[PDB]
């Protein structure tokens, strides 16, 4: 009560904070390209701001949370956190982070496939395990690694993007429990976290095979895992038929295929993620080293 946490609300003053460009509308949030400007004079940092769509007291509260989060993270494959405006005279939040110009991993694997080969998808895949080792030093459980919430700084390096679903772990389990479910990106969830809405590391590891296998689907149109998971459960099914369909298809290897073009070995660690036996996937320092021991096996 006397002494409020710290804040740092004179770092980003909304006055200096000039928007450039709408980036995106994700879930709940919105993000804009602004420059901070602080010397009006035309020049300055750009940077990117999230701001929220609906601002609940409960939204408001999770979002202090998730920055609060981000903040705790620096990583070279975790996007940078640089501070809060305190806008609508110090009334309302907004997240600032540094701008990475290619925008998602998901729309870049779609619109850029000119610059995009096996050696890149592989860097992109070893770059997202350090950053999810990263997280699992810090007892943060992400439950939406997917390409869509991956940025792209440039051809050589990618970031983990947004953690608007970010959960810490309790001190003294290894899986949080989530009680009051918003909307859920059932097509990445493990099969224990769509029965027991249970998200650990290791549920993490699953969705993590699910990037792997967006990443060389080349996010071909009918190919994303949405698509292809409904036209396995049967196309015309609807509301909660599509999830228990999808729950009895994954606890009895029902699995996505293995992409055109994409080698038995990688086809072989997405398999390995999608193991419904939580203890035995493998750990993301076990994915990264494999992945960077096939790029070193490669020639030269
Ligand atoms: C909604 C937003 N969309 C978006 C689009 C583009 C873009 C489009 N086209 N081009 C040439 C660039 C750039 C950025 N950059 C950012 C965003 N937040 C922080 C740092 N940088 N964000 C976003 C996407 C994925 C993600 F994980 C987090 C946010």
């Amino acid at each position: 009560n006397l002494y409020f946490q710290s804040m740092d609300p004179t770092q980003f003053e909304e006055r200096h904070l000039k928007f450039l460009q709408q980036l995106g509308k994700g879930n709940f949030g919105s993000v804009e390209m602004c420059r901070y400007d602080p010397l009006q004079d035309n020049t300055g940092e750009v940077v990117a701001v999230k701001k929220l769509q609906h601002s609940t007291e409960e939204h408001l509260r999770d979002f202090e949370r998730e920055i609060e989060i981000l903040k705790s993270l620096q990583h070279d494959n975790i996007v940078k956190y640089k501070g809060v405006c305190y806008s609508a005279g110090r009334r309302n939040l907004k997240l600032i982070m540094e701008y990475l110009p290619y925008g998602s991993l998901r729309d870049y694997l779609q619109k850029h496939k000119e610059r995009i080969d096996h050696i890149k998808l592989l860097q992109y895949t070893s770059q997202i395990c350090k950053g999810m080792e990263y997280l699992g030093t810090k007892r943060y459980i992400h439950r939406d690694l997917a390409t869509r919430n991956i940025l792209v700084e440039n051809e050589n390096r990618v970031k983990i993007g947004d953690f608007g679903l970010t959960k810490v772990l309790p001190q003294d389990k290894e899986y949080y429990k989530v009680k009051e479910p918003g909307e859920s990106p059932i097509f990445w969830y493990a099969p224990e976290s769509l029965t027991e809405s249970k998200f650990s590391v290791a549920s993490d590891v699953w969705s993590f095979g699910v990037v792997l296998y967006e990443l060389f689907t080349y996010i071909e149109k009918s190919k994303s895992p949405p698509a292809e998971f409904m036209r396995m459960i049967g196309n015309d099914k609807q509301g909660q038929m599509i999830v228990f369909h999808l729950i009895e298809l994954l606890k009895n290897n029902g699995r996505l295929p293995r992409p055109d073009g994409c080698p038995d070995e990688i086809y072989m660690i997405m398999t390995e993620c999608w193991n419904n036996n939580v203890n035995q996937r493998p750990s993301f320092r076990d994915l990264a080293l494999r992945v960077d021991q096939i790029r070193d096996n490669m020639a030269g």
